[PDB]
This record gives structure tokens, C-alpha cells and sequence, in this order.
């Protein structure tokens, strides 16, 4: 009803056409298959050793084994996340160093942000949707990896309360990424810009979206705050494990994230 919301809209429509082109598992099909929707596919649970051997033919000690998929997934989402980068107006324009410098701090906090659209306060879907993996399964793993998915879970099991919808992800994950006060930005000022629009255009979008959530920006913007906690715990445990285990390897993508955070 204004030429500005119009611009808004069509920004938010962008946005959420390319979270749907770079991510083949979208909140929506998760939910789908997490609350036994007829239009996908009832997965294969794992909830103890046996059913986690049978999964393994179905779809390293144990821990260790589920540890690296946990870090292959995360790279994998790393690729999904820099190409969705990519498509938010503005971002590609930005100075080479800065585009770095966003998505090293960025794709973490982006990462734990999507987990929880895959988890629910029992478990998290494993293999694009295909095996789900219980909550008290990876709590019982040995020390510390039976301890690096449950804060996670802490998360998701408030975040998931908003009842955001993939739409509305789209646009929170791109101000997310546009954070002007990433350590090392060399121009804060185009960066600014940019997540100005971005949070106009989430803003519009909450209010449309659901227009009985009264203060729902501000609650989703309070999030920003759980997501930091979670990043610096998950760092800590990573240094835990460098030492504990000599022979465990990350991957580069990761190891290059991780240095100097």
C-alpha cells in the first residue's frame, strides 16, 4: 500500500525464492516429516547402538563417527549458506575481505539458526530427512560429545516457539549475515545499508505474517543474543576435543572459520 512496502515485498519474495533454491531441506518439509505428513516420508529412528547399526545399513568409535558426519553436514551448509550470501542484494558488491569476514562469523550462528528447524525437544533429522537421531541418544554418547548437541536442543526448543515459517527465516538469515560489527570489516557503512533494507523488510514481513504476534521482530531479534552464547560454547568444546583426541581432523572450510573468531 506504499511504493517503499512494495520494495519490501519484492524483497522479501527475493529472498525467500532463493532460501528455497539453496536449501533442499526447508523448515516446511521438516515439519512435514516430523509430525507424520502424508506428502513425505516417516524416517528411521535412532535412539541407541543397535538401531544406529541398523541405520548405517538401513541409510572410529561411535561418537567420533557421529561427530564427523555432524562437521560433514556443517560444511556442506556452509556451501548452501555462501551461495544464499550471494543472492542478497548488495553482497557481492561489497569489499572481497568483508564477504569473508561476514560469512566466517555469520555461518555459524546461521547453522544453529536452520538446525532447529529440524529439531523438536526429542530429537534432530539426520540424512536430508531420511533418519532422525534422539535427543537422549546424543546425550548418552561419551564425554564431551554427549554434551555438544544438548544446548543446541535448549535452543531449538525456544527458538522453534515463535513458529517462524521458512519465509520468514529467509529474511532473518540474511540480516544475520549483513552484521556490521563483525571483527576486521573494513567498510561498516555499505554493510549497514544493506541490513537497514533487510530489517525493514523482516519487519514488514512479521507484522503481515503474523499479525497477532505483537513484538514479534523484537523477540526474534532478542534471539541474536541466544545464537552468540551458543557459538562460543560450541567453539570451547571444539578446543576440548583438539587435545583429547590427536588424531581427529576438521576440515579446512571449518578449520578456517574457527581460527581467530
Amino acid at each position: 500500500l506504499n511504493p517503499e512496502s512494495a520494495d519490501l515485498r519484492a524483497l522479501a519474495k527475493h529472498l525467500y525464492d532463493s532460501y528455497i533454491k539453496s536449501f533442499p531441506l526447508t523448515k516446511a518439509k521438516a515439519r512435514a516429516i516430523l509430525t507424520g505428513k502424508t506428502t513425505d516420508k516417516s524416517p528411521f529412528v535412532i535412539y541407541d547402538m543397535n538401531s544406529l547399526m541398523m541405520g548405517e545399513d538401513k541409510i572410529k568409535e561411535v561418537a567420533i563417527r557421529i561427530f564427523q558426519g555432524c562437521q560433514f553436514r556443517s560444511v556442506e551448509a556452509v556451501q548452501e549458506i555462501t551461495e544464499y550470501a550471494k543472492s542478497i542484494p548488495g553482497f557481492v558488491n561489497l569489499d572481497l575481505n568483508d564477504q569473508v569476514t561476514l560469512l566466517k562469523y555469520g555461518v555459524h550462528e546461521i547453522i544453529y539458526t536452520m538446525l532447529a528447524s529440524l529439531m523438536n525437544k526429542d530429537g534432530v533429522l539426520i540424512s536430508e530427512g531420511q533418519g532422525f537421531m534422539t535427543r537422549e541418544f546424543l546425550k548418552s554418547l561419551r564425554k564431551p560429545f554427549g554434551d555438544f548437541m544438548e544446548p543446541k536442543f535448549e535452543f531449538a526448543v525456544k527458538f522453534n516457539a515463535l513458529e517462524l515459517d521458512d519465509s520468514d527465516l529467509a529474511i532473518f538469515i540474511a540480516v544475520i549475515i549483513l552484521s556490521g560489527d563483525r571483527p576486521g570489516l573494513l567498510n561498516v557503512k555499505p554493510i549497514e545499508d544493506i541490513q537497514d533494507n533487510l530489517l525493514q523488510a523482516l519487519e514488514l514481513q512479521l507484522k503481515l505474517n503474523h499479525p497477532e504476534s505483537s513484538q514479534l521482530f523484537a523477540k526474534l531479534l532478542q534471539k541474536m543474543t541466544d545464537l552468540r552464547q551458543i557459538v562460543t560454547e560450541h567453539v570451547q568444546l571444539l578446543q576440548v576435543i583438539k587435545k583429547t583426541e590427536t588424531d581427529m581432523s576438521l576440515h579446512p572450510l571449518l578449520q578456517e572459520i574457527y581460527k581467530d573468531l
